[PDB]
C-alpha cells in the first residue's frame, strides 16, 4: 500500500543510537518535561545536560564548560546536540572572534559525521599524557576565557626543537579504535613574540606514515586560534615543534570500523529566538554522509520545562524514531512499500519506495 | 517481473561524460580494434592514448609521458583510465620508490572523484607563470627520472625567505572554475643538504583565506640522508595565492583541474583500469573509488583480449560492461544499471542513484 515520508529521524534496525544534550537526558531533574524525545528512547541516547560533542572534545570541566564522556554504538546514528556551543556563549580565545569558533564547530561536525558513516562505535577518550614531558607553562587566551584543554597548548622553557610522543590507543575498554578524530590547532598569522623575540610558530603531528603541520616565522601583533580535525590511525606519534610552542592532543573520538557506509542523521539544535544560535549543524550535515532535519519553526515550547526545553516541532519529529521504517531519507522515514506519495531525495538508505507518478498509467501525467 | 541489473556503467540522461585513455580513443590508428567502448560513444569521452588524468596533472609531454588536456562536462561521469601510470612504468623520483607513487596516484584519484561529484565540468588547465620570478635552478629527481612539471620544484640561489604569487583563475574559456584540484608537494624526512649545509625544507601555499604547508629542519643521522617526494591534492578556490618558502626550495603549481559547481551531488563511476598479466598493475583506482562518492566497477577477469589490437586493447569483460552506456537507464548502481521497474532480481547496493527497483524477495 502507498506510503508518505514521516518527517524526522528514524531507524531500520535494532542497532541504532543517539547522541544528545539536556533535551534527551533523562537524568535531568526536570525530565520528562525537559525532553524533546520520547522518554522511553532515553536509553538509546548518550546525552548530558549542558554539553555538546564539540565542547567535550576541546574542554574538560570548568565553571562554564560541562564536559561529557560521550559514547555510543549503532550502525544507524541520530545526533541531536550542538546548541551548547553557540554564539550565545560568546566564546573566543585569540583574535578569531566568535565567528572563528563557529567555523571550527562546523569543521568538527563535518569530520565527525564523515567518520561516523563507516564506524559503529564512537567514544570520547582521555589520551594518556606523553610519557616524557619537559617543563611546560600553560598557554592562555588573549580574551582571558578558558583555553581549550585539547589539544594542549603550552610553552617550553627554551627555543630548542623538540618532540614528545603521544599514543592513540588501539582500543579503549571493549571498544576497538580503528581510527581517531583528533584536533590539530595552532596560533596563526606570523611569528609570536614571547621570551624576548618573535618566535616562529611551528608545530606538527608526525609518524613514519603521517604528517600534518603548520609553520610561520613571518613578521599590532594579531593571531587566531585555528583548528583542523584529523583522521588518525591508532599508533604512536610525535607532537613536534620547531621550538617554544608545544601542541599535542589530550582527547580523541575513538571509532571502530563497520564494512558498510551508512549516512548519519542530525536534527537542528538551536535556542529559542531570544538567544543567538548558528547553523553549524546544517552546514556540517550534507550529502552524501549526513541527512539533515532542519526546523521550519522557531524553538517553541507550549508544554515543557522552560522556553528552551520541549520544542513542539522536534517532539513531533522524534516520534519518527518509534516508527516501523525500511527507508530513511531527508524527507523522513517510510515502512517497506512500492510507492511513495512524494519524491524522496538524497542521502537515503534502506529499501526505498519509488515516486508514485513515475508508474502512472492514466496518462494524465 | 523483476529486472536484473546490467553489470557495467550507465547513465540516466544525455548529460554524461567519459574520461579515458587509448581504450576509448577513436583517434588511435588501430581503432576500433583497440577500443573497449562502443565506437559510437567516442564523442562522449575525453581520452588520449597512453595518457591518464594523474599523469597529465603532474607532467607535460616527455619521452615516456603522454600528457593530455583532459576536459569534459557531465552531471554523470564514467572514468576509465589510470593504467598508464602503474608499477609497469617503474617510476620514482626521490627515495619513495615505485610504491610511493602508487600511493600518490591513489590520493589523487580519491580527491578527483570526491570533488567531481559536485561539479559538472572538469578541465585540466595550465596556470600562468608567476610574475617577477627570481633566479631559479631546475630541481632533479635523485633517480634522474623526469621531475614533475607540476608543481614546480626549483632551487633559489640564496637561503632567505621569499614568496611568489600564483593565480588560480575564476574561469578558463567558457568553463567556470568554482574550485581547483591543485597538488602540493615537498621532499620530506628532515633537512636537505645543499649549498654546503643542511637546510630546512619549508614550503607553503597561503592566502588571506588559505594555508597548507610543510616544514622540517630535523638534523640527519650519519650518512643516512634520505628524502621522499610526497604530494597532497588540495581543494583550492579561485584567487591569488603566495607560494612561500623559508628559503632555497621553491614549490608552486603550474597546472590544475578547474571544476565548476552543480547543486546536486552525484557519485562518479570508475571502471578498473589494468594491464594484461604480462605486466605489473596496481589497485589505485579500486582504493580511490569508494562509497559514498564513487561507484567502482571492478573486473572479475584479467585483461583478456580475443578480438582486439594487441594483448592490452579490447578486453571482453570491459567491452560487455560498456554496452551499458548505450541505454538511458533509471537506476545506476554497483550492480549495474536498470530501467524503471518495480523489482530487482538481486539486492541493489550503494552508492546508487536515480529511481531504483527493490529486491523482489522483500515483497515475497
Ligand atoms: C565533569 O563533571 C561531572 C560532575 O560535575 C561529571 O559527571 C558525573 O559523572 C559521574 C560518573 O560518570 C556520575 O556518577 C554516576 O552517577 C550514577 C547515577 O546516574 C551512579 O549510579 C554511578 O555509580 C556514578 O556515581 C555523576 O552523576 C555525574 N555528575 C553530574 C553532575 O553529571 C563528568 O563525568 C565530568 N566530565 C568529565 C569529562 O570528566
Ligand atoms: C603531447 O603531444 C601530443 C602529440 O604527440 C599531442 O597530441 C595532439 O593533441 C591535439 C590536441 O588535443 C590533437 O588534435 C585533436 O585532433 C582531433 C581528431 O582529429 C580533433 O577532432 C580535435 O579537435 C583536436 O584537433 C592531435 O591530434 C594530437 N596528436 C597526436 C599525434 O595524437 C598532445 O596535445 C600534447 N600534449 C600536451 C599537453 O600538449
Ligand atoms: C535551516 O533552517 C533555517 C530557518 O529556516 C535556515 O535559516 C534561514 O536561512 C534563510 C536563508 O539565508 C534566512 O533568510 C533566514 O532568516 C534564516 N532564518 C533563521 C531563523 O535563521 C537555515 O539556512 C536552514 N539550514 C539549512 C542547511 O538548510
Ligand atoms: C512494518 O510495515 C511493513 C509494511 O507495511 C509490514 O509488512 C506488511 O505486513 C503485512 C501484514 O500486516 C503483510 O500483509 C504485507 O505484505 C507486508 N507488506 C510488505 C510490503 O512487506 C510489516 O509487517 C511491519 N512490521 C512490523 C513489525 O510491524
Ligand atoms: C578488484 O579485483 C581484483 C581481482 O580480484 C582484486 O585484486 C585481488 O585482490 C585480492 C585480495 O587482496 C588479492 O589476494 C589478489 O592477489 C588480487 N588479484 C589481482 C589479480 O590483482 C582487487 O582487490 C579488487 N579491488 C577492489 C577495490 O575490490
Ligand atoms: C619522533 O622523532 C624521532 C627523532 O626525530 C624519531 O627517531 C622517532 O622515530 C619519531 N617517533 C615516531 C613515533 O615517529
Ligand atoms: C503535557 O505534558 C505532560 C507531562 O509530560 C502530560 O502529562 C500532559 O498530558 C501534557 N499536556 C498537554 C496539554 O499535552
Ligand atoms: C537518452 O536521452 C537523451 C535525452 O533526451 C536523448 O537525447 C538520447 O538520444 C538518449 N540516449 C541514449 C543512449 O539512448
Amino acid at each position: 500500500t502507498p506510503v508518505t515520508p514521516y518527517y524526522g529521524p528514524g531507524h531500520i534496525t535494532f542497532d541504532w543510537c543517539g547522541f544528545g544534550d539536556s533535551r534527551s537526558d533523562c537524568t535531568n531533574p526536570q525530565s520528562p518535561m525537559s525532553l524533546d524525545i520520547p522518554q522511553q528512547l532515553c536509553p538509546k541516547f548518550s546525552s548530558k545536560s549542558s554539553s555538546s560533542m564539540f565542547l567535550s572534545l576541546h574542554w574538560n570541566n570548568h565553571s562554564s564548560f560541562v564536559s561529557y564522556d560521550y559514547f555510543n554504538c549503532g550502525v544507524e546514528k541520530v545526533f541531536y546536540e550542538g546548541v551548547n556551543f553557540s554564539p550565545r556563549k560568546q566564546y573566543s580565545c585569540w583574535d578569531e572572534g566568535v565567528d572563528g569558533w563557529i567555523e571550527l564547530k562546523t569543521r568538527f561536525y563535518t569530520k565527525l559525521y564523515q567518520m561516523a558513516t563507516t564506524s559503529r562505535c564512537i567514544k570520547l577518550i582521555q589520551l594518556q599524557a606523553p610519557s616524557s614531558l619537559p617543563t611546560l607553562q600553560a598557554g592562555v587566551c588573549r580574551t582571558n576565557k578558558q583555553l581549550p584543554d585539547n589539544p594542549r597548548l603550552a610553552l617550553l622553557s627554551d627555543t630548542v626543537p623538540t618532540s614528545v610522543q603521544f599514543v592513540l590507543p588501539g582500543s579503549s575498554g571493549t571498544t576497538i579504535c580503528t581510527k581517531h578524530l583528533v584536533p590539530f590547532c595552532y596560533l596563526n598569522h606570523g611569528c609570536f613574540t614571547t621570551g624576548g623575540s618573535c618566535l616562529p610558530f611551528g608545530v606538527s603531528y608526525v609518524s613514519d606514515s603521517f604528517y600534518y603541520g603548520y609553520y610561520d616565522a613571518t613578521p599590532t601583533e594579531s593571531h587566531d586560534y585555528v583548528c583542523d580535525y584529523l583522521f588518525m590511525e591508532p599508533g604512536t606519534y610525535n607532537a613536534s615543534t620547531v621550538g617554544k610552542f608545544l601542541v599535542y592532543p589530550t582527547k580523541s573520538y575513538c571509532m571502530d570500523t563497520m564494512n558498510i557506509t551508512v549516512p548519519v542523521q542530525a536534527v537542528q539544535s538551536i535556542w529559542s529566538e531570544q538567544y543567538a544560535s548558528d547553523d553549524a549543524i546544517g552546514q556540517a550535515c550534507k550529502a552524501p554522509y549526513c541527512i539533515f532535519y532542519n526546523k521550519t519553526t522557531p524553538y517553541t515550547v507550549t508544554n515543557g520545562s522552560d522556553a528552551n526545553h520541549g520544542d513542539d516541532e522536534v517532539r513531533m519529529m522524534m516520534q519518527g524514531l518509534l516508527r516501523n521504517s525500511s527507508c530513511i531519507s531527508p524527507q523522513g522515514s517510510t515502512p517497506l512499500a512500492l510507492y511513495s506519495t512524494e519524491m524522496i531525495y538524497e542521502p537515503n538508505y534502506g529499501s526505498c519506495p519509488q515516486f508514485y507518478k513515475l508508474f502512472d498509467t492514466s496518462g494524465n501525467e
